[PDB]
C-alpha cells in the first residue's frame, strides 16, 4: 500500500527472455498454424467467432515495439493463440494437435524460465 512495498523482483531480463521463448516457439515444427494471422477473408467463420485473433508474428511485433507492459500480458497473448485454436479446431485435427503441443511446449519454457 502507500509507502509499503514488497521486495523488487528483478524484471530487467524479462524482455530478452520472452524474445527467446518466442524464438523457440517460432522455430518449432508445429508452429505453422500460428506464424501469421488467420486470413479473415479466406477462412469462413473466423472473423465472427474469434473475437481476439492472435498469432506469433503479431506477438513478435508487439514485443519489439514496447506494447507489452509486463511478462504477464505477453503470456496472455501467447495463451490466446492456443485458446483461439481450441475454439475453432477439433482436438483430432492436425491444427488442433499442433495447438495442444505448442501450448505444452510454451508452458514448460515459461515455468522453467520464470517459476
Amino acid at each position: 500500500s502507500m509507502s509499503v512495498k514488497k521486495p523488487k523482483r528483478d524484471d530487467s531480463k524479462d524482455l530478452a527472455l520472452c524474445s527467446m521463448i518466442l524464438t523457440e516457439m517460432e522455430t518449432h515444427e508445429d508452429a505453422w498454424p500460428f506464424l501469421l494471422p488467420v486470413n479473415l477473408k479466406l477462412v469462413p467463420g473466423y472473423k465472427k467467432v474469434i473475437k481476439k485473433p492472435m498469432d506469433f508474428s503479431t506477438i513478435r511485433e508487439k514485443l519489439s515495439s514496447g506494447q507489452y507492459p509486463n511478462l504477464e500480458t505477453f503470456a496472455l497473448d501467447v495463451r490466446l493463440v492456443f485458446d483461439n485454436c481450441e475454439t475453432f479446431n477439433e482436438d483430432d485435427s492436425d491444427i488442433g494437435r499442433a495447438g495442444h503441443n505448442m501450448r505444452k511446449y510454451f508452458e514448460k519454457k515459461w515455468t522453467d524460465t520464470f517459476k
